[PDB]
């Protein structure tokens, strides 16, 4: 919806935390996204992959809550409680101290998941950013597939909050927010002075 | 044609031969594609070239049959004989024992035929892989692209049967099904005892 | 217009001069791009991004002469004086001796421009080649984006005409000419007698 796009516009958000701290070009690139939504005050703007996987999620969301009989609230996006222009859009709360993480990827994507039993380190990374800003305790991530074989189709695993990880993220964050306000402030003081 | 399609569902075919052969992630990437053709039991789904250069194989295929006088059959899928699984689409059967493999590519790739006389390995493995499949002796290499000057448009070579050759591809297409098989086995059985 | 890409088809020009010179695929990507102009007559065939930036021209076009003062001549494509079969497309001629060169790239590519002040090194020798087409003393290089606020909208920068690089430039341009020209001759010669 346009209302959390808005919400969006500019701040560092979960899913985009392996990005600001990875060890290259997707941080600067990145950087440079948020200076343009900034500046200009709007984003840019997938695939039949991620739109097919969207449709997913809805049949993901709905087999987890069949498996495990959990209440979860879908929610907006949830803004780090400290570090301002910083968030989360986790695909649910559950119950009282869990989210929910969905993912519809592409069929080799969902296999190589049932195959490792473990979540990509970005998604680590994106939960426990999730964790971070609405001080929840665990993650429950959740992969769909229903193209395949029955018990090929869903996976979940719990990743529990870890507080160590969260530190290092938020730091970084912190730096590279840091790092973004000056750049947009440099530009201002020299189109300013220039003009 | 639908029908082939479904002929095509999971096996290694001649044009992909040299992903499974290349000393890389196109075979691991081919494999990934099999494994799910296998295991969702469908395809997934082509720029303006390869639209406007299958539109262009009847223009070959007839210039090739007024250059020669052959009888050329238009054929499906042929499984190898042997190796079960695997199996080719030759652009038709020449005469007795020939096959024809038609190209319309870029301008520019057609040139470079026409400059070094010769197919692209990865077209003598797929030829090979023809010739293994229907028993044939040699195979025909055509090349057209009516954009050009008339006296550059048709190109066309023989490349006879190399049982040698077709001895490795036949190992290596056997060796990569047998990991394939395997790695469905394997999930299965996952997923399956995970149930 | 169709005019002016008849004009261009089959010649080395100002914007792709960087490709031509740099220290690569790029110089015999685009040498096999103009050996194909010629021999089949002609071009191929665009992103929002060039779309939306092509719209965005004119509105650079006037915000420099508000800015300036100047009497603007748009033109076509002007051939080199004695380098056959290479040319320019400058965006205006400005005044009597100068010209003007717009940029509407992304937001983030702007930015840059404003960041460093300078035009990339690929501009540069567009700029030259311009210069050396038209026998002009300076070019006028403009970059703008309109989602910018008002003080960050517009740039221009000065290049004066540098007969030195133009030298290099002519003879690096005469010399892939004198390649490409002889790669034509040579297919034609194969294809000729192969007949
Ligand atoms: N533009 C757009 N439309 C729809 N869905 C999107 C879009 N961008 C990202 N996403 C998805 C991908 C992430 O899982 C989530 C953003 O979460 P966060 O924690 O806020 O990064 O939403
Ligand atoms: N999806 C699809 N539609 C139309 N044509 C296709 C498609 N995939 C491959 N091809 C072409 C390319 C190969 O020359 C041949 C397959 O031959 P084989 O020997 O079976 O690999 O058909
Ligand atoms: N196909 C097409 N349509 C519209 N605009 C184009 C096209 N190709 C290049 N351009 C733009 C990019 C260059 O600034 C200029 C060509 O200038 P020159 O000095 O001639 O290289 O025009
Ligand atoms: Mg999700
Ligand atoms: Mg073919
Ligand atoms: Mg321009």
């Amino acid at each position: 919806t346009e209302e959390w796009f808005a919400a969006r516009l500019g701040k560092v958000t979960a899913s985009r935390v392996a990005d600001v701290m990875t060890k290259a070009a997707s941080r600067q690139n990145y950087m440079a996204e948020l200076i343009c939504q900034r500046l200009t005050g709007t984003q840019e703007i997938s695939n039949a992959a991620m739109q097919r996987g969207t449709e997913l999620e809805p049949h993901a969301r709905a087999r987890y809550i069949i498996e495990t009989g959990e209440i979860v609230t879908e929610v907006g996006l949830i803004d780090h409680p400290t570090i301002a222009g910083f968030g989360a859009s986790p695909d649910g709360l559950v119950g009282d101290t869990g989210l929910i993480e969905i993912k519809c990827p592409n069929t080799w994507t969902h296999i190589e998941t049932i195959k490792t039993g473990k979540p990509k380190p970005e998604y680590i990374k994106q939960m426990q950013t999730q964790m971070a800003c609405t001080g929840r305790q665990w993650c429950d991530f959740v992969s769909y597939d229903d193209r395949l074989p029955d018990d090929m189709q869903y996976f979940c695993t719990r990743i529990e909050r870890d507080d160590a990880l969260i530190a290092e993220i938020e730091t970084e964050v912190s730096a590279f927010l840091a790092e973004l306000e000056a750049e947009i402030e440099y530009l201002k003081r020299k189109a300013a002075k220039l003009a």
